[PDB]
């Protein structure tokens, strides 16, 4: 199901990052975001990532509109750049609040669990990160896309048989992102390989100074060692989706300037970025 556009139609602009080199353009009176092929070398790799991309269809998926020669794709450009620009990439930093963290959490969920669902196999995306992470609309819409050793289970690198229990571990990483707003194991260092000895061997994030004990619940079964013991995606989305009604505001664009200094992790606690003062207060109110 999928859109063929004259090569002469993209008005190829400028180039913005890198598989293959990606380039913002126009096309139609709106802007797209195309990937360039190198190589003869990269004919192959271009026709699998075709198959599925047309199988998919998803709000919080990129949209590929639709062209081959030279080899191209033309998708949606998200003017918000990566999540992970967003939370740690060049100052001026937006300020963010606790509810766009869990609604881009949710978001995430809500993709992923739509590929785990794919039929007849389920769609297993492998790397999940906020570099692979687009925002759009005042980067209040995360959309999904295709050293990742942080964000990494440890069946995975280690080479086992895996699953699709193996982006429910990213995703457990994820939240911890953006609740704290740190780069996870930007204090191990060194390759990537000293970071999988260290979650390998059980390391995980700290844990986050006055966190929902409900969030911190799930966080933490998201990384359990035995991927058996991680909640399933469907799972993870509904309980998300019901801890939303303690997060409003999740609409409003990002505009607001942010100084952002980053406390050193004093005593194996560290602070969070966002403040959940509100969650406990409409939380006491349902409750007591
Ligand atoms: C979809 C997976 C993926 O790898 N996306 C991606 C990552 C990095 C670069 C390009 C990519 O592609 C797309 N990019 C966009 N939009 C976009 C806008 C701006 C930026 N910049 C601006 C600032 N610099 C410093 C870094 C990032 C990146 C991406 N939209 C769609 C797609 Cl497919």
């Amino acid at each position: 199901s999928l859109h063929m556009i004259d090569y002469k139609e993209i008005e190829v602009e400028e180039v913005v990052g890198r598989f293959g080199v990606v380039c913002k353009a126009k096309w139609r009176a709106k802007d797209v975001a195309i990937k360039q092929i190198e190589s003869e070398s990269e004919r192959k790799a271009f026709i699998v990532e075709l198959r599925q991309l047309s199988r998919v269809n998803h709000p919080n998926i990129v949209k590929l509109y639709g062209c081959l020669n030279p080899v191209c794709l033309v998708m949606e450009y998200a003017e918000g750049g990566s999540l992970y620009n967003v939370l740690h990439g060049a100052e001026p930093l937006p300020y963010y609040t606790a509810a766009h963290a869990m609604s881009w959490c949710l978001q995430c969920s809500q993709g992923v669990a739509y590929l785990h669902s794919m039929q007849p196999k389920a769609l297993i995306h492998r790397d999940l990160k906020p570099p692979n992470l687009l925002l759009v609309a005042g980067g209040t819409v995360l959309k999904i896309c295709d050293g990742s050793a942080a964000w990494m289970a440890p069946e995975v690198f280690e080479g086992s048989n895996y699953s699709e229990k193996c982006d429910v571990f990213s995703w457990g990483i994820i939240l911890w992102e953006v609740i704290t707003r740190r780069k996870p194991f930007d204090e191990i260092g060194g390759p990537a390989f000293r970071i999988m000895w260290a979650v390998h061997n059980g390391t995980r994030p700290p844990l986050i100074k006055n966190l929902p004990k409900p969030i911190e619940s799930l966080m933490t079964r998201c990384w359990s060692k035995d991927p058996s013991q991680r909640p399933s995606m469907e799972e993870i989305v509904k309980i998300m989706t019901h801890l939303m009604r303690y997060f409003p505001g999740a609409d409003e664009p990002l505009q607001y300037p942010c100084q952002h200094s980053l406390p050193p992790g004093e005593d194996g606690r560290v602070e969070p970025y966002v403040d959940f003062a509100e969650f406990y207060r409409l939380w006491s109110v349902d409750h007591g």
